[PDB]
């Protein structure tokens, strides 16, 4: 069954990164954002999901990949190569008609070694 889980939040320099994300649905149309958002910065779109997977045109562009269901309940996706810059908080938008809109935030860590 489908449970919801928390995203990591602390992740290792050089490593991949799961954003995880999860909405758990009711028993369906989806549209998913995520935003990232820089200390001392402005939230911007790095990934979506809408009538397909987009390309989104961001400094994430190239590093993002897709790690969800094909039922839209796991939404999460990639950070590859990750680098100290990374840090920040990551938001992942879930929205379902036929309403539902749900929100995940991920205050992002990155750590040495």
């Amino acid at each position: 069954v489908c449970v919801e889980v928390p995203s990591e939040t602390e992740a290792v320099q050089g490593n991949p990164m799961k954003l995880r994300c999860i909405s758990c649905m009711k028993r369906a149309t989806t549209v998913v954002e995520w935003f990232y958002r820089p200390e001392g910065g402005k939230d911007f779109l790095i990934y979506e999901y809408r009538n397909g997977h987009q390309e989104v045109e961001s400094p994430f562009q190239g590093r993002l990949q897709w790690n969800g269901s094909k039922d839209l309940q796991d939404v999460s996706i990639t950070v590859l190569n990750v680098t100290l810059n990374d840090s920040g908080l990551y938001t992942c938008n879930v929205s379902r008609e036929f309403f539902v809109k749900t929100t995940r935030l991920i205050p992002l860590r990155v750590h040495h070694h």
